[PDB]
């Protein structure tokens, strides 16, 4: 099942953007949909020869060949469709999409991973709660200079110079240098903090509301 | 009794400002202290004779007298204290006082109405709740033009040409025009969103004792 392997792609609260690689063209537009373009080359130009257009809660994809299945020029936007379409639930999805279907999955996951959804400025530092949740990344801009950048697998620190490490195990933290165990307290405390208010603002978000919650901004640099 | 006339004034958030009469300079300082120098003009110079300081909280209020009682030239920050002052808690100020510390208790409550706590962008308005706590003004920015604000006495509302009114009462709010009576109870949504959101947060605040939750800016106008 296709809903073994991934998640249905969400590009709710997600800016437009586009992605051109060697692969596809992978964008999400305005409406939150998320479109992939296949690309052909018949140089010197390229054609889109297909697309797959995700609908915003991942779970409609709607696949068709744009001109008649001849091609269209690559353009800033993609080519909408036509009544001659084919179109699945994510949970009917035949397999031969599904390596096309990741390719979107990933770019919004990776999107995600960059957008803000809270940031909250702190005395010493701008901390930033990115979108990709669960274990969202967590970003910590010290206005010293500073930079620590918060992950699943891992925690990265960018020291004032460009001194860059990643830091994996506890046991690897702890063997930091000992004025630094304290700006991780501080990271820290920010990721307790905006974890801790994501949490109480979804909850009001669930009743009576006209608009998102989401991104928010706390406060202000000093 | 001074705690009839007013409240001790509240300060915290609200930005650095300074604000110059003939009489006197009224300054919120980096630190949110709220001074009040008290000028005299000799000979086209302006010297700063005496100094209310007033703290964050509106409690406690140091004054003395700078350069001996004889003025220092104003300046852009009030003079600091020497050790010569007399200090009172707000209930304790003498009434020989109580007009000066009014002075600034004016200025910050002008400021604070003025000063967003929650900004809250919507489909159709961007809402902004003001600082002026308990029953804040509340303004709405319609984006087609329109705008209301409400406010503590009275709900004022401005149509997309200038066409400015006030309600005071629901025999004037039920009368009201009836697509207007649309453009209202959106706001009135917004107000509601905002105090909940408000109070929602400032509880998680109270809990937290780190850098404020306030102000906020939730969304983004699209
Ligand atoms: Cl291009
Ligand atoms: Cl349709
Ligand atoms: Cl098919
Ligand atoms: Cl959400
Ligand atoms: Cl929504
Ligand atoms: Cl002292």
């Amino acid at each position: 099942t296709l809903r073994s392997i991934t998640s249905p792609l969400v590009a709710h609260r997600l800016k437009p953007i586009r992605q051109k690689t060697k692969k596809a063209v992978v964008s999400i537009l305005d409406s939150e949909e998320v479109c992939v373009e296949l690309v052909k080359e018949y140089a010197s130009q390229e054609y889109v020869k297909e697309v797959l257009q995700i609908s915003s809660d991942g779970n409609t994809i709607t696949i068709y060949y744009p001109n008649g299945g001849r091609g269209f020029p690559l353009a800033d936007r993609p080519p909408s469709p036509t009544d001659n379409i084919s179109r699945y639930s994510f949970d009917n999805l035949p397999e031969k999409y599904w390596r096309k279907y990741q390719y979107a999955s990933r770019f919004v996951q990776l999107v995600r991973s960059k957008s803000p959804k809270i940031t909250y400025f702190t005395r010493y530092a701008k901390c930033i709660l990115m979108e990709n949740s669960p274990g969202a990344d967590f970003e910590v801009w010290f206005y010293d200079g500073v930079k620590i950048h918060k992950t699943e697998d891992f925690i990265q620190v960018i020291e004032k110079t460009g001194k860059s490490y990643t830091l994996k195990s506890e046991s690897e933290v702890n063997s930091l240098k000992e004025e630094i165990k304290m700006y991780m307290d501080h990271a820290n405390e920010g990721h307790r903090i905006c974890l801790a208010l994501e949490s109480i603002i979804s909850e009001e978000e669930r009743k009576t509301r006209s608009a998102p919650f989401f991104p928010i901004i706390i406060g202000r640099k000093p």
